[PDB]
């Protein structure tokens, strides 16, 4: 069984391995040492010989590689042009120097060429390590996640019981601050019975303690929208999204409109108040929002979302906003 | 008579039966023991070698079959083709891994393949079971369906009379809540003399007690809005549509505005004040509103709605809106 | 001189005939009985075996056909078939299984084929009758048509002094109210000297009581907003329209604004100021009010319309609005 | 000199005539009688054998022509054909039953063909006369033009004062109420040396006043926004516009914003109240107000626009507006 | 230098002369007697034998041409097509009967043939000759330019002051009334030491005064947006517009939305209020406003605009706006 | 390592040196001896012998070069051509007279050819010179360049503690007035340790303090928001962004309300409330924010701007808006 599965899959894994294992070899060749690195959210190079680990702690850590041959711009460009073939793109020195992809394990690489760098010899690769451990909710509290807020144990109550409950709840913050993280962490309190259905561009949530559930992937040509759409048509009783960041935020809010079973997702804002903001602005981006007032995209936003948690650069919650 | 119908409708039947004949013998292969259960309402697969099955009381059912050779990835994807070609649709790993299609008796079914799902061994199936009955009114006051309501018998004579009088109702709630099933069961009450014009994605309202009526189907190229259309050229007493989705909002809203009698319909929303809202979204979404305001919207659909019932997830009335 | 108008004509009247011809027999074959029936406002047939027809008095009878070689679906296509051509359009089991049309002398037909039909075996068929006479408005009073109005007299005198002196009136109600039928009736009032100009989807008015006229109809690539366009070049005294359906409402609409001699229409509404609303959104749809205030139309509409009429579901003024 | 002028239009005039001749020769075949007809505003055939002139005073004469040759359809539908053909277009029985052209002298037709007119037997052709003769001002008041009015004197001296100063005026009313004869008898009052450029569909002002002035006229391709755009390119100290229809409504708009001096235009509409309605519509239509107030545009035109007459059905001013 | 320089253009002049020539030598043929005329503003021919000059004391003197052999249908029509070869257009009796273009040396042209003449031995000319002297500003006083106002002393000041400061400053008036020439005389005020750029259709301003600047010209594919764009990366102290006409009025506003050192225009306006108008019509029309209030465009213009010169048709200031 | 850098870029090195080797040599013909000039802004050329030097005190100097044969034409027109061809454009006499492009080293060229300039002998050259020393801000202090204000020293301290915090803060004035030297100024301010990411036209700013960091360049087919875009997928702590010129305005303003941190940047202003002001309309360009309140967007960019300096034409700050 395990045996006719190989035999049927063996033109595409074959044609998936062709761009992998080139890549899986650049990837170790250049970034080994680093991807290596415990307690790391980024590794960027800045076309100057040089390697920048951002860590947990916040503290940016250079290292000197001029030495490394691994460095050089065609071992730099083969890694570039495995990177963009591997997500079925090109990446070129006239109308393609930006790039968006993934290493094999999904890993998200910016890559930025000439024209667009100071000069022919830069290469700019910027890597987002996701966390790599599923922390528990006791964790957050224990490291005083809650701590800068009056309503603390009120705070803490609200999530498990609000989540429980199935009630609507965006995580917000800025790139690095960990609203991943800390939508694994309260996954903890949905019933183990029900069914969620994930949405996200890279594999980073996790099902520890629930069996029945799928995931979905948007890439290339297949939107976040089309995965909320086929979502809906899967009997989920959780919805995760884990990033509202363009056209779909408009679908998001009909979902709530329709009163759904509880909502879950990340959005890139600075405030309650703001993400409101961010929520209408990004909905009013979807053309089927056309003839609808702006004021009463913020109102709606305002009467479905339960709960807002904001997390700022220090990785603590400085705003709990409920109803 | 039978006879001369059979000779025409040879070619139509043998290309029909092309698809049917595979498909059908696929979908007993994977799911027949599956469709056999009692009192389920949707059939799951998430591509681990376990069938879901979500039972009437709400409770989620796993079942190994890990050993059942029907659960191939071959005789999976085997399956999942029969169901695209079934319905004029392909499924594919590149252009086409998500699939709304249909099985033989018209149940929807939802694929989705890699890359869509986390990995290229997992293929994710959904299968909505209708009621296989049709419940007669007395059954859902005696199981108590109104009994959370402060106008228990003042609503059970509401819906009762007002039916029977042609008023305009909308049964609303989320994915499984009952609304088909109760729509149905209160067609009791449309005299037995009015004629009936039903629009609907697959078969699913009965007609036990009207003898006058003709169903209308929209798939592929023929919109809901193209039925409505035509409906409105039957000299129908009664419309019933199934659902309100998309675009058609608008044409179901100038049917309002031109009187129309005896209106009956359901709608995904969690209550009547988010019904009014999801009407008014929806219509928007049609271009023919362009320069419509968005509160005429609203305060048109409240001008013209008599009554709304919404059904929470525990399959009870709680809230019976009236004027 | 009516020799040489034949010979003139002959190519026309040939190619005419070879639709005409069949379609003639066809329609005798099936629905000869029925349409001799007096007193009857559509005949329908479900794909089951019966006729059903709608009397006058709101009263539906079947009639069983399952013996009929006539409700063959050979023969039902054929006639379909013929149906479809005789007005230069398709009908098939694809891309066109929605038909309206019309039988030799005007009375509009739907047909509605597999897959729009439950089955393959089932075909759709909606013939509306016109009325056949041309009651006199004095027959209207006798037998109370006025009679549920407060101001039944002070009505009466409205209609007669309102037409004679050119105001412009509107009659609506649902379909089969009655509301082509009662127009016929009041033109009476309308000064014989006076010239009229029709607009119609098919001949429906008669001119009992004017010499000077001209029958407008749109059809096929010819809208109603280019008979309207053509009508106010043919120096009419009254427009008579029949019907606002969609985009020509705006048309209308200047055409009031420019203080037009005497219009009279009918709409599909249930009431006065839900004509005013069917009217501003027919009106709305039109691109050329684009940045128009939609406000603005209904108070536009409001100024302009003298006089309307709205007809119930039993014949019946409900609604006798001035000024 | 006038030798040369000859060989060089040689090629034009011999064009032209291969249109004018065979069309003048069937005009003069079917309606010479009534062309030749004193005191008529509309001629019209109904394509029933009778030939409808209706008469200054208002009254419709029929006149009977079943003997008439020249009113069978072959000889109808050359003269059709004669007419479309002369101003570049075509007549038919499928794409283009409806023509608006011209006779050889420059009178508007209206020619309708089956399938919009009720049978192939029914032709409709509607010839709009214009008045033939330059009626001085004098005239007007001694027939009492201004007697229904309250500031009787008052609207003399407005009109010959205002006219004289370069105020922007405009006369309204139905087809038919004599707004181009009326505009013809007030140019008296434009000084003898100003220059006047008038824009029209059709050649009908006179110049017996004016010695230094340029007629401009809109036909297939060229619109009156064409003109009226040329026309502020040739140094006008007065623009007279026969008519305002459509699009140019908005360029006649923003010529007044410019300051512009002795405007002079016509326009169908019941009232002065209507008049700025019918002015702010039509203007909408120009897509260059897409981002216009519409209640910006009627505020507008009342800033602007000095005085209105408007002439009731009896060629009588009924409102003579100012300021 | 000069030298290698005419070898290097050889080909360019040797092209444009083919064109130039033979207009310059038409234009002397028909109108030299007329160009050569001192004190004149128009030169208009109106097809029929008689060219009308219009002086600057603003009477109109017509001359008798019906001898000369240079106003024949042949030679006029030579002239016309020189005309428009000239500028790189074409000019027919069919697509192309109106025509915009120039004389040799730049004066403007406006050509209108058959059939938007009355007949086809109608051409129309018309002429702008621009003043030919630039008055010094002290000339403007002595002839009581400012009389009309009550501001008098406080307005010559205002000019003087507040050009020399760099205000934004707009002259308005009818077409004629002496805008370009006004600029032109207060550009005095303007330091020496400013850089200058002019944006025209045609070379009207000149510099006596500086002497660092460069004129910018906007013809055929070229409009005068690209010339403002450029103009903004000329490092431009002053920029002189000399007409606001259509779509460039938004990129003007936006110019001084970011304070701008000295903008210097004129526009076809009533009154300042009208300017205001003028300004937030044109402005509107430029697709890039098509989410700003129109309001906001009128309050935007009135925060910016610091001075507005408003001329009547007597060539004197009857509206200085100050702030 | 720096060996086979080389070889892989020969091909590229090469392509680039075709361009850049002409157009080097054409520069130093022409410009080199005003590009060595010190303490200069603008290198202007107006086609007529002269080469006038903006320099940094605001003084216009002219250089006589009517012996200099550098400033013919035909080599005048080489480096034009040279100019154009090294940034992959064409600059001619026809389509395209108006060039933006740049030198060898980034400076700003605009070019304008005949027939927008005035005659074919008149070439315009205008170069802007960046300021070429980087100025600690204690310089900008000792100069006074705060010393306008009333809140001085409460602005020095605003702007050190306000950036070193990350503030959102605005530098606006007009050209000229030394933006892009006073940002450069105050990145004194920023933690040594932030990872910095800039977004200009040309190369400008430098990074005197900081270790960690990348420069992006928009350029023919790669927009400024397309920096911005992949800019926020490389961990940047600073955003740096030289100018907002067009549509990315909303961009940026979707920044904002992600929270975002320390974000930097200029604009061409005349004040704070113009800030506001231009940064709404920039923003509305942009067709994402088609539904977007613009008493939003001011409001908007009020709520997240913290800082905006204006800097008159005497290099000053006029305004410090804070807050
Ligand atoms: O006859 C039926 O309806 C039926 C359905 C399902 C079924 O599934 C299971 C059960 C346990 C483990 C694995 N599969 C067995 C039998
Ligand atoms: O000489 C004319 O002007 C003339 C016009 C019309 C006319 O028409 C009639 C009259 C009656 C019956 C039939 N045709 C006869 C003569
Ligand atoms: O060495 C330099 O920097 C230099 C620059 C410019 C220059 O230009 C002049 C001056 C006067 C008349 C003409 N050209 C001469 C020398």
């Amino acid at each position: 069984l395990s045996a006719e599965d190989k035999k049927f899959l063996e033109v595409e894994r074959a044609l998936k391995e062709a761009a992998l294992n080139p890549l899986r070899h650049a990837t170790e060749e250049l970034f080994g040492d680093f991807l290596k690195m415990e307690n790391i959210t980024e590794i960027c190079y800045n076309g100057n010989k040089v390697v920048w680990v951002l860590k947990n702690n916040g503290e940016w850590q250079p290292f000197d590689v001029r030495d490394r041959k691994a460095f050089s711009l065609s071992r730099l460009m083969h890694f570039a042009r495995c990177c963009a073939s591997f997500k079925k793109k090109t990446i070129d020195n006239y109308e393609n120097p930006i790039l968006s992809s993934n290493l094999a394990n999904g890993e998200r690489v910016q890559i930025v060429l000439s024209p667009v760098t100071v000069n022919d010899e830069t290469i700019s690769i910027s890597i987002r390590i996701p966390s790599k451990t599923t922390y528990p909710h006791s964790f957050f509290e224990e490291q005083g996640f809650y701590n800068l807020l009056d309503n603390k144990e009120q705070a803490i109550s609200a999530i498990k019981d609000g989540i429980a409950i199935g009630k609507n709840v965006i995580v917000c913050g800025g790139t690095g601050s960990g609203k991943t993280t800390y939508i694994k962490s309260i996954m903890e309190f949905i019933p183990k019975e029900e069914r969620i259905i994930s949405i996200e561009d890279t594999e980073e949530i996790v099902f520890k303690h629930h069996k029945n559930y799928t995931q979905l992937f948007f890439g290339g040509n297949i939107t976040s929208a089309d995965c909320l759409k086929s979502c809906l048509r899967m009997r989920p009783d959780r919805i995760i999204l884990g990033e509202l960041r363009s056209s779909e935020a408009y679908d998001f809010y009909n979902v709530l409109c329709s009163g759904h079973k509880g909502t879950l997702t990340t959005l890139h804002a600075g405030s309650s108040e703001e993400a409101f903001i961010r929520l209408a602005n990004m909905s009013s981006s979807n053309s089927a929002a056309r003839n609808i007032k702006f004021e009463s995209l913020i109102e709606g936003f305002k009467d479905l979302i339960d709960m807002i948690v904001h997390i700022n650069h220090h990785k603590q919650c400085d705003e709990f906003y409920i109803k």
